[PDB]
């Protein structure tokens, strides 16, 4: 079945020969698993995707359900026209009822099929959802000990549940939500790798929305094992792991205490220092939502040592990266007491500070300008304004804010007219 024309798959298909069938999707299937360009436009553009999804249905050729499965699961896996292409020929119910199959290797390739299919977009997760999709599939989980199930089985199942996790506008249902959500606690505990990873994109996903969406995954208490996926050595694991803590940190100053509660901080002298690049910008991004909040969480920041990693970052760092730091600093300044602000300008932040301040970004420069005049108004309350002036100057920061005065923005000329004057 090696290297057949669409022609003859076609002409095999229509054969009414059941055997002849086989022979022909089977030649199909090997066609569409092809590396090179396999042709999934000449097989729907032959009509074969109807005959296919009718022999899904053909429960006395065991033989041919996998092989069309398979077939159509390659060609879901292709664009979203390809994905509609197989939801258009009803693929979708007859995929569900595969789920009850007897054979692992035929449920498994309708479990990958159904997650490629949600996987395209919302409206079509939200069709395999209303199709039914959901309870079948935690029933395929529902067993004493995970580990008692084949591993590439079990990694298909966490891929497809993830992908019924993912994507917004609008978010996936909540009662579809808390439907997974205690599977999903429990392959967050299995120790596979690629279980994990994809766990944790199944959580960072949950996470990516509001506050009430937030506490759903909050009260399932899953913190704890994130943050000890947060201390991975897979970086497939600590992506989706940062990306989830650092959604739940958007949320209120109650659901980011949890995160600290559970140790997350202990783990961010590795994170704000980790050789990959997005680690180290979505570190930073998390740390500018915990300096958002509370004075006693700004406390927590100082007490794990976390003021001279953000210095190093400000001053060495992917630009993107240095940008989050930035935020990270003016919300610390905004608010932190005053002994706090002191000892953020004690740990060296006026001078990588100041250097940020000729980047050709305007977004960043009103925000650095927002944190010195933050820094300003804490001097202040102690008289050392006159202090802070000078290292301003001694590092070369007067040069950089005068300028600024004279900058294409607005909001920029007019905080830094503001600050020459009240100050200089
Ligand atoms: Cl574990």
């Amino acid at each position: 079945t090696v290297n057949w024309s669409v022609e003859d798959i076609v002409k095999g298909i229509n054969s009414n020969n059941l055997e002849s069938q086989l022979q022909a999707t089977q030649a199909a299937r090997k066609l569409l698993s092809r590396e090179k360009q396999p042709p999934i436009d000449n097989i729907i553009r032959a009509g074969l995707i109807p005959k296919f999804v009718s022999f899904l249905g053909k429960t006395d050729c065991s033989p041919i359900q996998f092989e069309s499965a398979w077939a159509l699961t390659n060609i879901a896996s292709g664009t979203s026209e390809q994905t509609k292409a197989v939801v258009d020929g009803g693929a979708i119910p007859a995929f569900i009822s595969l789920l009850a199959s007897p054979h692992a290797h035929i449920s498994e390739q309708a479990v990958r099929a159904l997650g490629n299919i949600a996987g395209d977009g919302s409206a079509f997760r939200d069709l395999v959802i209303k199709h039914g999709a959901i309870d079948p599939l935690l029933a395929l989980l529902a067993v004493p000990d995970l580990s008692t199930l084949a591993c590439g089985y079990l990694r298909n199942l966490t891929r497809t549940l993830s992908n019924l996790c993912r994507n917004k506008n609008p978010a996936p249902p909540l009662d579809a939500v808390e439907q997974i959500l205690p599977t999903l606690v429990r392959l967050l505990h299995h120790n596979d790798p690629e279980v994990l990873a994809d766990s944790c994109w199944a959580i960072s996903y949950l996470t990516d929305g509001p506050n009430e969406r937030i506490e759903m995954v909050v009260k399932k208490g899953v913190v704890p094992q994130l943050v000890k996926l947060l201390g991975a050595t897979e970086l497939p694991i600590v992506t989706p792991a940062l990306r989830a803590i650092g959604n739940i940190v958007t949320g209120t100053d109650e659901q980011t205490q949890k995160v600290i509660d559970a140790g997350a901080l202990a783990v961010f002298p590795s994170l704000l220092t980790n050789p990959k690049t997005n680690i180290q910008k979505e570190a930073t991004w998390t740390m500018s939502n915990i300096t958002a909040g509370r004075q006693d969480q700004i406390q927590q920041v100082v007490n794990h040592g976390l003021v001279p990693f953000l210095v190093g970052v400000l001053s060495k760092a992917d630009f993107k990266t240095q940008k989050e730091a930035a935020w990270a600093i003016t919300n610390y300044t905004s608010g932190g007491t005053v002994e706090q602000i002191v000892y953020l300008v004690h740990c060296g932040i006026i001078e990588p500070l100041m250097n940020l301040l000729s980047a050709k970004d305007t977004k960043i420069i009103q925000v650095i300008l927002d944190a010195i005049s933050n820094i300003f108004q804490a001097a202040e309350k102690l008289g050392e304004t006159e202090k802070l002036s000078i290292m301003i100057e001694e590092c070369g920061g007067l040069d950089k804010i005068e300028a600024l005065q004279r900058h294409e923005n607005e909001s920029v000329y007019k905080a830094s007219l503001n600050l020459i004057e009240k100050y200089f």
